[PDB]
């Protein structure tokens, strides 16, 4: 019992510290998403521009 | 949907900036046609004058 309960209480800690790593995964894909949306400006602004 | 937003805003400005390019050339085309005008004037003087 004992064992499954300690290890498990460890499970839902790394869990929660396995959430906080892909949220600072997906922040640095936020701010990656953020200039790739600016590129799509720069993009379009750049097919204007090209005549 | 904020790639098309973005995008679309660029669009419209880049609409209005071709609007202005092409305000240029009619206007060069404003005087261009002017001058053609007085060239007709001229033309018909030179027929009476002709003789």
């Amino acid at each position: 019992m004992r064992g499954q309960i300690r290890g498990l209480e460890m499970a839902s800690k790394n869990s929660q510290d396995g959430i906080s790593l892909i949220q600072t995964a997906e922040g640095a894909l936020t701010e990656t998403h953020a200039i790739l949306q600016r590129v799509r400006e720069l993009v379009v602004q750049a097919g204007n521009t090209g005549t």
